[PDB]
């Protein structure tokens, strides 16, 4: 294909915007180590009796290339003139490559290393196209390219969860399955070597891009009243009383559509003002949890809700929340507060999803009678019911693009927790690893697992190009609308670009909900 | 196009059956004012400090027709020759004209009013057919046509809500949406001109125009005894005892369906007879409420549910009713006893929807053990589960067709819970305004606003066509079903006909459910 | 491409003379090495509270070429050969390449750098072709090919200024924009790769390589009188006297034309003889200065003027002039006397543009009366008025070819004040980096900025090659004309060529305007 002395391609970082299509375009230089030294390990949660905690599974030699954050695909400029101008997004297409590929030895002699080219070393590559191995992507786990061009970023080392059992720590069953990822044709590559492959994403929903400019409990002409007549009263005499439903009477009108079904959170105070909160309790006590077999686990985020109401503005739900950290790169081991850690804001939805912490509303508990006075309660939680209406969450440019939907009998609107796009056939895998090299050989024939390798890594470019589908804005609104602007004022640096020290500081985070709609 | 002397349209009213299809037509005279005097007026709720009613929107200088509900297109007969023998229906295409169009000028000199003809003057008219425009249609309010054809009818003023906030009273904020509807094409038209334009409907269900002569739970064969086994009971040994389902049994037999989900509603008694109800409380302290924002308001109707139990049949649910005044000029001034409202009755549902204040079942409270007692409760509300079924609400000879589906992310079963014809694309508004006829203007030009106008009105014709899809009864049942028929017996005036003054009377409700069909 | 043992280009240096038209080539080898360490650094004035000096901007990993010194491109003889026999020159086209390439890496071990071949590694290469990127050639900076075509020359590091604010320091504002050049489609060069690109100049006016033979107030025929009387003076009786301008009249007669307009500059004896400078005093107290915004800054050079007068032979503009030093390499933290630099002399421009210290001319002051004496003084700085003609700055051997016009509504006579051809499409900025060659990665994965690199430069050769428009020398002047020629007389070594240590050296500045031609 080509040899040591040429370039097998070249970098390409753009984004083109012709008509109802953006064509993003982006080059990132890889780093690959030689992951678990050349096997396969079978990893578990160990002693561990908590069985919330247990898990069983494989750690691999291969690495694998996560792109599925937006900012690894939009400059913060035009993820800015996509939110501003459009009411809609979706993936259409997709294209691969590695490129430039270089592997290199590094030798150690008295704490000395010594990086060279082996250039007749080689690297295998494969895609898992038919989702034949367990899919990792989707879950909003690190390792994804960086957002910044010039950004060097290591792969992530591909491991898996396979079925467990509780039995005086994790154990596998007979349920569990392992992957040999050797058991897969993979190309291998040398130095002159290329790889690339194309990818169709399935026809899904436009993400909505938008905000509504309306209420659906205000969705009538107010200067009419309605010809219902609802159930108002019961009189001191017993007879019931209708009255009707007349212009200013929001309260008592009937309606055809229903607020999104919900969970109910419990609200925290993460700003300064409102109501505050109480002292020295953990959402682990608290919160929202899963069972599944054996095992709890918090509910996190669960479908969108609104955030906060006016006047509670401080308020956030806990668990319906995306946090992100302002740094990237602070260590998980110390909890952070509200400074140090960029959280979503979900208000965009308000118009139909309820907040979060409000119940969702009103039951009667009772049958009533002569001697049985009515009563009700509230209604925290509530499945899908004829009539509901709801907004999914937004997207973010730090946010993950796409989920793999599971593979399952059924499903009730396979829109992810997390946000994005729910997929059928979402992307394949890229896998990637260094080929082993074997050291030097015994010169008598022993008989023995081979344990002998040299040292490699490698590293190389990768280009990812993606072409997204639009939706034109088509308004008839007189008034000027809500747009993302820059309202940082004076700073040490840019914001969006590189510091003093060249760390790349995205503070903000950035939703698609700028633009307004009817209901 | 025409002159001042000739008719620019023809009067239509008929009903034609063809095959699976009937075609509607009807002609209305109608009457403009001019409202607002020209203007656009920002309104509100003024000091209302009350979340619950505050609202802000526009009410704007145009007008607007609304023919949503059936009685404008079908005559008591012909909704007769509808429900008897037709299983279904759905609209198909819709036609709408306005013609021999009158402006006139009303002039005032010491209390005394002339009108007449303004030949030079026009009226304005355009359709929204993006639906660009906030959609009032479908809310069940008044200003749609009455039911009787030689009845006028003044058109209502358009109004619309946009986004509110709270702040010591109703405020617009920056996602709040101004429309000028002067901002959009629309033809102007002297009295020789004419207007017309043409709908398609997409496709929706039929409506069910039966009621099932089944119920959900005696589906099988009472012959013949299943051959499941059911967990029955715990001896007092404490094993475990299984029962089999045997005909006669139908308590305990497994099924492989369920009626479909609920709220639960209280109960009242609306006529004579049956439990009686408790005295002195409202639907506002102790009904079903609807939490979005910072706002409640009762949810009403909700998805349909059966009406009453018999030997119950006296009791009402009391928030999933249609309430419809028997005379449709009450004032709402002052609340209304049954005798005087037209309530929609539901047990056509009872089969598979299960009864409004019913809970939907029971449930299990706890898990047992040795010392653990089982313990169950009501279960009174329940979402969504798989294997439920369940039928929309009926629809009306005085009720809505259709609704606007609200633009969303995500929906569960999109029918309106008022009933009707759920549309993502509905027919489209039509609006009319008098063309402002501007006053005599000082001769020395001053820089002022505009406020001098000749009174102006119109009046004119408008026929509605409309094309409905059937579908046609097809059963062997062997004896005869229940039609709807003329039981009134005898009377001082024709039931749906008019009265000695000319009042139309239509005193009673039918719905679409009387032929049968089996599960 | 090619590999690694074929070179991928040849050295290309000369001048052809065809016609009309001049094409020069010539090769340099460069030195690239790696800039900040392949980061981004937002770069300010620091601490510094003088807003006069503060700035910000970034650095960035790339170098860039700057060729826009005449020097690079002709020999000293070739410039002779074109400033004695031509009358002007224009740029046309303009041809770069980048090839035989090779990347290396340097390695230190115990204070012992060892540099080695790197086969696989690349460097990237593009231009900015729209002009996208802040444009930093034709500001008159160090970074320039040497001139002497044997030397090599390390290639400077790009930078930018971009928009700040004087807050306690200098700040980045939301009008300051970040660019990333990763954000560009690059080709990667391995060192059998090559690059090349042309680009036409657009069509700009010949420089004048001229000298005026007149004086802008001789061009009348000597021997003739005008036929113009010009108010001459009052008499004692106060009525106004009228002169014939007659031969040799030249003060009192009648023009078409007027000297360009001027700034009045300060002047300084740089020589040996001449009226003597007053002692202790600097130009930043008491030179032309520019506000902007809430800055100044010296106005150097400004528009050009003539350097002296006759008699003040010595003297200077002060802030008129081009100094360069005569040793390119002398330290800029110390002052240096005339002797270490190079100074323009502008004397060609005498004829139309008036001297540098000398005021425009003189202005009435008031509106005299017969109690009011006329008043006069001098004009010291005049705009453009009609009628006003002048001379451009001259181009030197040693001075810059092209400035980018600044993209604005409106432009005076866009000529560059440093001299040279303005562009409002100046030839593209090549932009060069070396890609970064990541270093061993951690064999667990860590989340963390990859800091870790092998050192790398590059080195190769470069051809530009550009193609110039002359005009030729067309007059009937009989005696001999001024030529540039070599006087130096007797040289320890040759003048305009290598030392005894091998230090090229041009000790004189050389203009084009040594031919002459009528006004």
């Amino acid at each position: 294909a080509d040899g040591v002395g040429n370039a097998s391609g070249n970098w390409h970082c753009d984004s083109q915007w012709m008509g109802n299509t953006v064509i993003t375009k982006t080059t990132r230089t890889w780093v690959l180590p030689s992951y678990n030294n050349h096997i396969y390990k079978a990893i578990t949660s160990g002693t561990s009796q908590d069985a919330n905690v247990q898990y069983a599974g494989y750690s691999t030699p291969w690495g694998y290339f996560d792109f599925n954050r937006f900012h690894c695909h939009f400059s913060p400029r035009d993820w800015q003139r996509l939110i501003n101008n459009h009411w809609g997004i979706r993936p259409k297409s997709l294209k691969f490559k590695i490129f430039n590929v270089q592997v290199k030895e590094v030798t150690t002699q008295d704490q000395t290393k010594t990086i060279a080219n082996n250039l007749t070393s080689t690297i295998q590559v494969f895609t898992d196209d038919e989702h034949q191995l367990p899919y990792v992507l989707g879950s909003a786990t690190e390792g994804t390219m960086p957002p910044f061009p010039s950004d060097v970023y290591a792969l992530p080392q591909y491991g898996y969860c396979t079925m467990h059992t509780n039995q005086n720590g994790a154990r596998f069953n007979d349920r569990s399955a392992f992957y040999c990822l050797e058991y897969f044709p993979s190309q291998m590559l040398r130095t002159g070597n290329n790889f690339e492959f194309t990818f169709d994403f399935e026809e899904v929903p436009f993400h909505s891009m938008f905000a509504h400019s309306q209420d659906l409990d205000r969705l009538m002409n107010p200067l009419v009243d309605q010809y219902l007549w609802n159930f108002n009263e019961v009189d001191s005499s017993r007879n019931a009383q209708f009255k009707k439903a007349v212009k200013g009477a929001y309260g008592t009108m009937g309606r055809n559509w229903l607020p999104g079904p919900k969970f109910l959170d419990q609200r925290v105070r993460a700003y300064t003002g409102g109501t505050d909160n109480y002292a020295n309790w953990n959402i682990w006590s608290n919160g929202n949890k899963v069972n599944l077999k054996d095992r709890q686990y918090l509910l996190q985020p669960g479908p969108v809700s609104a955030t906060y109401t006016e006047g509670e503005a401080s308020s956030l739900p806990a668990q319906n929340i995306l946090g992100i950290a302002k740094d990237p790169y602070r260590s998980g081991s110390t909890t952070a507060g509200i400074s140090d850690i960029m959280v979503t804001e979900e208000q965009e939805v308000a118009p139909t999803n309820g907040v979060g912490w409000k119940p969702y509303g009103r039951t009667v508990t009772n049958e009533q009678n002569t001697t049985t006075a009515p009563t009700s309660s509230d209604l925290d939680v509530l499945g899908a019911l004829p009539g509901m209406v709801w907004q999914n969450r937004d997207i973010y440019l730090q946010g993950p693009i796409w989920a793999k939907i599971p593979k399952t009998d059924g499903k009730f609107h396979p829109s992810p927790n997390l946000g994005g796009f729910g997929l059928h056939n979402p992307p394949p895998q890229v896998f990637i690893k260094n080929t082993p090299v074997p050291a030097d050989p015994p010169v008598e024939y022993v008989h023995q697992k081979w344990n002998s390798y040299i040292t490699q890594y490698s590293t190389g470019q990768c280009t990812v190009e993606m072409v997204w589908e639009l939706r034109k804005e088509n308004s008839k609104r007189w008034n000027p609308e809500i747009q993302f602007t820059s309202n940082f004022s004076n700073r040490t640096s840019i914001m969006f670009a590189p510091n003093e020290t060249g760390g790349y500081v995205e503070d903000r985070l950035i939703g698609t909900r700028y633009l307004t709609q009817n209901l």
